[PDB]
């Protein structure tokens, strides 16, 4: 089972990520966290995607689709595999249709999780993240037990570099230009399937585990 989690900027891909992987035991292959560890790692990849992550732009495509062609080659793939946030451009995703065929593989399906710009923009700025653990909160839609801290750890939640207001109107418009497109490439394929994401956490797991279970029977 070959997925692709495509929306833009907050709606939801690693939230429902997590729960498909969860449920299947297949790799949650994310750009934006590989990035986040390269830059941590301080690597020259890491270096270079720092810059455009900070103002909210798309790291190059040549850049993303080779850290992608070398993730995609290992050996835990082989039972499939869940994209997030990759293609998000059309030259990313006509470079994802031959990658997959040099492999043997095609996608099974594109989830398109669908959210309106101004749910997608409180959805960003009020998320807070644990320094400490990495769990996510969010102020308005599902905050911690206290304040600034941490349910599970008990650490210091922060909010994310670009998940500031200013940071968060470019996201989504670079996103849109770039992203849309991939609706009406998809669909011509007939890999295209619509989620709606304004939907509580697990009703949107639900419709994404109902569309997963056509692969079954
Ligand atoms: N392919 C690529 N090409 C070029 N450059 C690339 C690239 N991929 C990455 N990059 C670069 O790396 C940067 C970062 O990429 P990335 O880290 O991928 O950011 P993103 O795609 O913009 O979106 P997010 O990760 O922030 O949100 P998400 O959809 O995963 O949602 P989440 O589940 O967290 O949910 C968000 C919030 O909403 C909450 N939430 C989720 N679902 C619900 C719900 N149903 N109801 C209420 N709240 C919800 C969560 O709790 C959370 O607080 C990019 O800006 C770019 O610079
Ligand atoms: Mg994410
Ligand atoms: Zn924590």
């Amino acid at each position: 089972m070959n997925l692709v989690l495509m929306g833009l900027p907050g709606a939801g891909k690693g939230t429902q990520a997590e729960k498909i992987v969860a449920a299947y035991g297949i790799p949650h292959i994310s750009t934006g966290d590989m990035f986040r560890a390269a830059m941590k790692e301080g690597t020259p990849l890491g270096l270079q995607a720092k810059q455009y992550m900070d103002r909210g732009d798309l790291v190059p495509d040549e850049v993303t689709i080779g850290i992608v062609r070398e993730r995609l080659s290992k050996d835990d793939c082989q039972n499939g595999f869940l994209l997030d946030g990759f293609p998000r451009t059309v030259a990313q995703a006509e470079a994802l249709e031959t990658m997959l065929a040099d492999i043997g593989r095609k996608l099974d399906y594109v989830i398109h999780i669908d959210v309106r710009q101004d749910v997608l923009m409180e959805r960003l700025t009020g998320r807070r993240i644990c320094r400490n653990c990495g769990a996510t909160y969010h102020l308005i839609f599902h905050p911690p037990a206290k304040p600034g801290v941490c349910d599970k750890c008990g650490g210091e939640l922060y909010q994310r570099a670009d998940d500031n207001e200013a940071t968060v109107a470019n996201r989504l418009e670079v996103n849109m230009k770039q992203m849309k497109p991939l609706v009406d490439f998809y669909e011509q394929k007939g890999y295209l399937r619509n989620i709606n994401g304004e939907q509580d956490m697990e009703k949107v797991f639900a419709d994404i585990r109902e569309l997963l279970g056509g692969l079954a029977r």
